């Protein structure tokens, strides 16, 4: 009853940022090979500083006050907050909910935007800690959202032509006008006695602290500190993911294996639980609100596919509120 470990290669993507178009191929060449096996492949030379990241957002974890996450509270803990369905602060329980988190959205997300005019499901106006309270925190996560951004969109190019399309087959619906990605930045805390409330039993016995789950998402875009702790589900049963808090951890979303026919799945995975402190840092790379993109089989010569072209708006709210049902409230 041993636990495997998987194979997470390690891509170098950056010359998807450039150029040369050969050694874009073979950088799609290796998407393409990860993405067919477990899944999960490890993005290096992003360019992306990651260091950075890490340390402003403990600032930010170490920092915060009950009172400050009252006030920034999403709706499930806080009644006078019905517009944040999506973002503000995710409160831990003591003695229940180790976890608590900070979810912010597409920061052109403003009162002009006709999106939030409009009032349309999915789309919120960010809320911030205040500015002398966490003096250039705010700079800091807007500024990075843009900076994952931009590295989101030269992987969507190599996951375009590892499946053979042209490089913008995907990137070309990923703007920052009406993106719906997101940055959550997760702390998953240390705990002297940890409470039993918090750890879960999965089917193998395996401790968790959260189950079994496909992201909601094209891709997600994944920073971690160095506390192994993710598995991916095989055939053979889960294997580790190891960690590597100098790179991105990549993978699909759901959305990616509906318009694929399942051809690159969106991987099925879980976090053990650990002890310890640590971080885990995603950004989901969502499109439009009505962004759709045509199925496509690449496993038929004529690549033709049956399924329906599903709206990511729709996915997006359906996909959401399922994995809260499905795997509670975080
Ligand atoms: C690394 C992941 C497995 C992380 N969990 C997660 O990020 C889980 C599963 S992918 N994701 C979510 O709950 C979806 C949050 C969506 C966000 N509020 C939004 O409005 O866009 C973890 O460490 O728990
Ligand atoms: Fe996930």
């Amino acid at each position: 009853g041993s636990v495997s470990k998987a194979n997470v290669p390690k891509i170098d993507v950056s010359p998807l940022f450039g150029d040369d178009q050969a050694a874009k191929m073979r950088v799609a060449q290796q998407i393409d090979a990860a993405s067919r096996d477990t899944g999960f492949f490890y993005a290096v030379n992003h360019g992306i500083n990651v260091q950075r990241l890490s340390q402003k957002t403990k600032e930010f974890h170490m920092s915060i006050t009950p009172e400050e996450k009252w006030d920034l509270a999403i709706r499930a803990y806080n009644k006078e907050h019905q517009d944040q369905v999506r973002a503000g602060y995710y409160l831990s329980i003591p003695g229940k909910k180790a976890v608590e988190s900070f979810c912010y959205l597409n920061p052109n997300f403003t009162p002009d935007h006709p999106r939030i005019q409009a009032k349309t499901p999915t789309h919120e106006v960010n809320v911030w800690p205040d500015e002398t309270k966490h003096p250039g925190f705010q700079d800091f996560a807007e500024q990075y959202y843009w900076d994952v951004f931009g590295l989101s969109s030269a992987l969507l190019k190599g996951y375009a032509l590892a499946l053979g399309k042209e490089e913008n087959f995907f990137a070309r619906h990923f703007k920052p006008d009406d993106t719906l990605a997101s940055v959550v930045l997760i702390r998953y805390p240390y705990l002297d006695p940890y409470p039993e409330a918090a750890i879960k039993t999965a089917a193998d016995g395996t401790k968790l602290s959260f189950e079994w789950h496909e992201d909601v998402s094209l891709i997600t875009v994944l920073y971690q500190s160095n506390v192994q702790n993710l598995q991916v589900e095989t055939a053979a049963g889960y294997q580790d993911i190891e960690a590597d808090d100098t790179g991105y951890l990549i993978a699909c979303g759901s959305y990616m294996a509906h318009l694929t026919n399942n051809y690159y799945k969106a991987p099925i995975h879980r976090v053990k639980w650990v002890n310890a402190e640590r971080q885990s840092l995603p950004f989901f790379v969502n499109l439009g609100y009505d962004s759709v993109i045509d199925p496509f089989d690449p496993r038929e010569p004529n690549g033709k596919s049956d399924r329906e072209p599903l709206s990511y708006g729709d996915y997006l709210q359906n996909g959401l509120v399922s994995l809260i049902n499905k795997n509670g409230q975080t």
